[PDB]
């Protein structure tokens, strides 16, 4: 439709497509090989993820695509986050180019490599919460914020690199009080949401309140009761999840305080 940005527009001659890889609500993204993303090296053949519409498209779905292709533009690249390398807007269907992660999310990560009983040591553990605050702190400081923040929305590059999906200026375990009834989201509410992923973590990818159906949650909440430390999680970290889910949102530590944290826990070593 329009236009031409070439700070991002890609032939769509380079991109041949490939295998699924996931939906969606949004748009389908499929798996693509694509020729010369870095114009240093016309030849190099990486690997990348396309998003597309899926096709009774909308009129509600390629709006917020669009919409979602300039707020990527806009924030820039973070080693932590889904970066954008291309897009394609002038022959046709429009395709949105991101990274590639190997591994799948965060959560599916964690599961498949579980143990059996009573690879994934307590420093990749750390490693991976560190780098989820480092890309959570990052979109905070460029006015974005990202409402959901579970682990099966966290990607894992080949490498172990943490990135989130997802940018922008139901899931209710997930979602801090204040956005759950008053339905207001705030940094501190993405806080809350951490707290939570960094439970998902130390479980290996586990549910968060099990055994609980989700509604009388609210009262256990009220009546300030939150899930117990897991095994072998050592205490600090668990100190920082009760801090990540204090109810008063000010009493809660912000992303920076996280990061040091969460840092001096890795120097650790
Ligand atoms: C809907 C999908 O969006 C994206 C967006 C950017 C991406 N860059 N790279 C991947 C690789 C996905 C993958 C690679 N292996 N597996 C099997 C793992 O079980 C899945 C990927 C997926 C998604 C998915 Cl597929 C998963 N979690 C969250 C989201 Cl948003």
């Amino acid at each position: 439709d329009l236009p031409l940005d070439p700070l991002w527009e890609f032939p769509r001659d380079r991109l041949v497509l490939g295998k699924p890889l996931g939906e969606g609500a949004f748009g389908q993204v499929v798996r693509a090989e694509a020729f010369g993303m870095d114009p240093a090296r016309p030849d190099q053949a990486s690997t990348v993820a396309v998003k597309m519409l899926k096709d009774n498209a909308s009129d509600k779905d390629l709006a917020d695509l669009v919409s979602e292709m300039e707020v990527m533009k806009l924030i820039g690249r973070h080693k932590n986050i889904i970066n954008l390398l291309g897009v394609c807007t002038q022959e046709g269907p429009l395709y949105v180019i991101l990274e590639c992660a190997a591994k799948g999310n965060l959560r599916e990560f964690l599961r498949a490599r579980r143990p059996p009983g009573p690879p994934l040591s307590f420093p990749v553990l750390v490693s991976c919460a560190y780098q989820v605050a480092r890309g959570m702190q990052y979109l905070e400081s460029r006015k974005c914020i990202h409402r959901d923040l579970a682990a099966r929305n966290v990607l894992v590059t080949e490498d172990n690199v943490m990135k989130i999906a997802d940018f922008g200026l139901l899931p209710v375990k997930w979602m801090a009080p204040e956005a759950l009834f008053d339905r207001v989201y705030t940094h501190q509410s993405d806080v809350w949401s951490f707290g939570i992923l960094l439970w998902e973590i130390f479980t290996l990818g586990g549910s968060p309140y099990p055994g609980i159906p989700v509604e009388e949650l609210f009262s256990l909440l009220r009546e300030g009761h939150r899930m117990d430390r897991p095994p072998h999680c050592p205490p600090e970290l668990y100190g920082l999840m009760r801090e990540c889910w204090h109810a008063a949102p000010s009493q809660r530590p912000t992303f920076k305080q996280l990061v040091e944290a969460l840092d001096k826990v890795l120097l650790a070593v």
